[PDB]
């Protein structure tokens, strides 16, 4: 298996959303990774493993696993807090056996806490720590950025960054350790930035009213003539001044770009401006520009897209796209996810393992 | 410095958004972090670093650059391709002086390709591959999600594995190499659930009409009587009708939970029901029960509930909360972030490390 974590060794215990797409990108980038369900799948993100089932609650499968664990660098849970440990998979338990395993714990709420019991999604988990408050048109409901933010972005990613990490540190003390990830905390960390913000002013706390949420003329989506979209990211003044010269508009007879006062009428004119014409129209209009003007594609038109077919950012398999995984290396690349794979049984992957 | 990653050497070369998130979270997580800049920050998000300055276009400061990145195991990037080239800091040149060099470079649309040299920010990267069509109500045009998806969960997040993953690669090949992270393919496998789940039906290219855009009435934020949002996350039946229960409904006089044909009758009811009572009604009613029903809070009100002070997920500095580093190490816990400090001569730094 190519790609840099060619070598290491995961087990997951099956559960959803966050802890698989963190076994998915490690598997993307060449570790062996072996999940464990209940006793092919036509989901994707089950890519880049081997599936074996065993039934952690008996003696035979609590016993089969343990063995998995002893030979594994690290291993994946996202069940509730105390869950692994009344298997008796827990942490002290996977310790006698192999104190260099990287022993990953993927929750919402994190191990400890009031909270740390209740059941979430993606959704409760950004409403708590400010996140999804901050989403959303001002004059309307907070909407939900998918599960983008807590899940994945707040959750999986940091729990890749702390099996990682604790990966360089056992690479000199010879020991792992727990990674307790949290989406709540995660989450928070992923949108520093605001926190930063808030306290020089240049961010508040009211919605749809700042830079990047779209209360900026400059920095929003416009509908088209033929009712398709366009996403203007032009904050950088030059890149506004290209911007406004794609469209034909002359900054004379325009508020200037930051007098908020009068950020309504500019909008106005940009949104005059962008519906006089398809959305296809802007983008040969601003090709080769810094104006920041591109065209809001739906899924089922990203494959089409040049910039995106020419360094495949895709991969065609089963009813249709995937991402080919990221990020990229220059020496020992990451190569095409092989496909989920019918299960396997869990004994030869010991034996494979020695 | 304390965390996992004590020990690391980071050389950061100074630029917007994602590459200081990246150079932070690494700093957050113990490493020893320099920043170069032109010739105290107010920014909190350049905390864990130690900034210098060198003016890289002379052969003074490209001279002294080297002598850093030389001594160095991590050099983070975030201009266009061809940038660091031009300067005489590129990839081949580092090689040079430092072949152990993880090489990690930060862009929108990557190092190749035909929109490699066009300006851009978070709302057009996620422009381009689906993402921003994804986000929002149907009946208006998509909605950014500020720029946590392509900045941050889609562009430094996916920087951290690359380094953290060519660092254990380099644990025995002896050699580093680059990171080639585009913000567009970072944020395509952050949505690599939505990929898989559109070739089985489970996800549709039409808007705010699936399960976790807001669709789903089981699965979105409500109005309360006072103008404020609860977030509603109850998908699996049991948290669903625990929820109901919360709510004082009758399950039989409810269309079912899943017949989307009566959708709006059921929203409408549920509507209805949030709207007779303000959030923190809600947030008591829900604060222990597996309804997946929580207070939507703002960013300013964080502080004061309860799981968020219990766990530490934020500390105080500079008139202002700030996150926590995440995740958590159970041996080598990382501790309350450095704030920015002043800058300092980049000799004194060369000395110090050795």
């Amino acid at each position: 298996m190519a790609g840099p974590l060619s070598g290491l060794r995961v087990v997951e215990l099956a559960g959803i959303g966050p802890g698989p797409h963190a076994a998915m990108i490690l598997g993307d980038l060449g570790a062996d990774v072996v999940r464990i369900d209940r006793p092919i799948s036509r989901d994707a993100m089950l890519r880049n493993r081997r599936i074996v089932t065993a039934d952690l609650k008996s003696d035979q499968g609590l016993e089969l696993a343990l063995k998995l664990i002893a030979k594994a660098d690290v291993l994946i849970e996202g069940y509730r807090p105390g869950v692994t440990e009344r298997l008796g998979l827990g942490p002290e338990e996977c310790a006698k056996v192999n104190d260099r395993l990287i022993y990953a714990r993927m929750t919402g709420w994190g191990q400890t806490g009031p909270r740390s019991q209740q059941a979430g999604a993606d959704i409760n988990y950004i409403s708590l720590n400010g996140i999804l408050h901050a989403i959303g048109r001002g004059d309307e409901r907070p909407v939900p950025p998918l599960n983008l933010v807590g899940d994945f972005g707040g959750g999986s990613m940091f729990l890749l960054v702390g099996i990682l990490a604790a990966l360089w540190e056992r690479q000199s003390s010879g020991k792992g350790q727990v990674v307790d990830a949290a989406m709540v905390d995660g989450s928070s960390v992923l949108i520093q930035m605001m926190w930063a913000m808030r306290a020089t002013g240049m961010w508040t706390d009211t919605r749809g009213a700042n830079m990047l949420d779209g209360g900026a003329p400059y920095y929003d989506t416009y509908e088209c003539a033929d009712g398709r979209y366009v996403a203007v990211g032009a904050i950088e003044p030059q890149f506004y001044a290209a911007m406004l010269a794609g469209l034909g508009l002359d900054a004379a007879e325009l508020p200037p770009q930051n007098d908020r006062a009068r950020w309504p009428e500019l909008r106005a004119l940009l949104t005059e401006a962008f519906a006089s014409h398809d959305r296809d129209h802007w983008g040969a209009v601003f090709a080769n520009s810094d104006a920041c003007v591109t065209p809001v594609l739906a899924f089922g038109e990203v494959h089409n897209e040049p910039h995106i077919i020419e360094r495949n950012t895709f991969y065609e398999a089963n009813g249709g796209w995937q991402p080919m995984p990221a990020p990229r290396f220059s020496r020992t690349a990451s190569s095409q996810p092989r496909p989920p794979a019918a299960t396997i049984d869990i004994e030869a992957v010991l034996t494979d393992w020695d």
